[PDB]
């Protein structure tokens, strides 16, 4: 319970400050890198071979993957500066503005901003524009600096609302058979944002649009974390109401989404990461 | 000390077979495709991106890296049987045949023949063959079969020999700068044969041919582990032969490169498998 995730709304400036500099050093010493890698690395390990499915994304794991995934980022973030935590980006509040691309978040001593369509939508702004942080593609090399495209899809021109999460909540199951893109009544499958798509987690994505905007190549922005956060915030909450619904599938699931499986690239298991609080961080509204 | 890694002509028929069982019972339960797919994304991650170098490949952590793979690899069949160790192919006294694809470790109780040059080269005898054990490409989708073609090379028509590999054992210097492929008078550079490659181990991958020929694929065919073995067995009678000498580099190389890097995809760091017997596992002859 002793780390505390704060909202980025609620972070000081000092805070702020503090958190992007880490960010920084994490980059500059090899590490980050090694997060963009896993993430890519999971995308093609499929569950089982030629499915759809894979260890990060469409399917059970989705949740506990990511949740093992931000706990490894912030232990790096820990060892460099012990009073730092990851902070979550409440995008549903974003949301309600009149114009969210205009949230706090976006600020040059922050996330930086928007990207510059007369420069390909490069992002110009902030700790993380062009020159100041290279970004890799798909297959480890140099790919010339962050993008950005806020609402510029059709499909995806809004974040998601406190309605669409509130909604999600109400949901019962954790997850249901066939365990992917198609399951129904799944809170995963929900979250993620699959059912009538993209809603939610997939939604973010593409509203952020440019390395955000493709799976692949998602954590070359930091935001993706914050992003995370707040998703791995949303299932805490779902946990501590439904408490006696428990991950599925348990077990005859396809190996690697179920309960007990190690999820590639790691040995770690759903089980293993179950309880937020007992990997020693809590999120602020719980407090 | 306790787990004992023997040369493949050494197993009996029985650990022959339960070594294949072994194996394919780790293919069935989808933890195989890990090991399959461990490779290929450190084949990707270039320390620094960009450069040449990658976590497993072409660079100081080669020796490391595959230590640690086999590590994980053997503990894993060893959760389905205890008995069952990694045997160690010997390429450098089968290229002493006259005809190396008669070796008994291409026999159909164990690692099955070289690929049928009717059928596209896919191998259609022994426990791996078409039919009975899928395999991957780099993307991670199905792909039809093993396949090999033993000699086809004009670059690797033979395997390494016993001279190649006594002439690494020579090397004084673990590695050296610029730790990559161009190092010279390196003994990871020369075991791992970009040396006017390809050599010893180039070698023995581009000799096999089929999955075995192209780096990001290899693990499909299970001899890969069974070379790897041998690889690791070289490395580890040059630690003994040069005790005074350590890991390189200490500190200056690329990260995850130096001693006490993580080597991606693990955090297992080249300080953690420096010893082989602290790992627990010998192999058979030290
Ligand atoms: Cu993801
Ligand atoms: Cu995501
Ligand atoms: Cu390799
Ligand atoms: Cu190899």
């Amino acid at each position: 319970k002793y780390r505390v995730r704060k909202n980025v709304l609620h972070l000081t400036d000092t805070e702020k400050r503090d958190f992007v500099r880490t960010v920084l050093i994490l980059k500059e010493k090899g590490i980050y890198d090694r997060y963009i890698a896993w993430h890519g690395a999971a995308g093609k390990f499929h569950t089982p071979p030629g499915s759809d499915r894979n260890a990060a994304h469409m399917s059970s794991a989705f949740l506990p993957w990511h949740r093992e995934y931000l706990l490894r980022f912030e232990r790096d973030l820990q060892s460099i500066n012990p009073e730092v935590t990851l902070p979550y980006w409440e995008w549903e509040t974003d949301a309600q503005m009149q114009d969210p691309s205009q949230s706090q978040i976006w600020s040059a001593d922050f996330m930086g901003g928007n990207g510059n369509p007369i420069k390909d939508f490069i992002v110009d702004t902030g700790p993380f524009a062009a020159g100041r942080w290279t970004t890799i593609d798909e297959q480890g090399n140099p790919s010339g600096g962050l993008k950005r495209n806020f609402g510029a899809t059709k499909e995806a021109p809004t974040l998601p609302t406190r309605d669409d999460v509130l909604n999600a909540l109400k949901i019962t199951q954790y997850d249901t058979p066939p365990w992917d893109m198609t399951s129904q009544n799944s809170f995963r499958n929900q979250l993620e944002g699959a059912i009538n798509g993209p809603q939610l987690h997939n939604r973010v994505h593409r509203w952020v649009g440019g390395q955000m905007g493709v799976v692949p190549t998602a954590p070359n922005d930091p935001v993706f974390f914050l992003h995370h956060a707040n998703v791995d915030r949303i299932w805490a909450v779902w946990q501590i109401i439904h408490r006696n619904q428990n991950y599925q599938p348990m077990k005859n699931g396809p190996f690697g989404q179920n309960f007990r499986d190690p999820m590639y690239p790691w040995n770690t298991t759903p089980e293993d990461v179950m309880n937020h609080r007992k990997l020693g961080y809590v999120y602020d509204i719980e407090l």
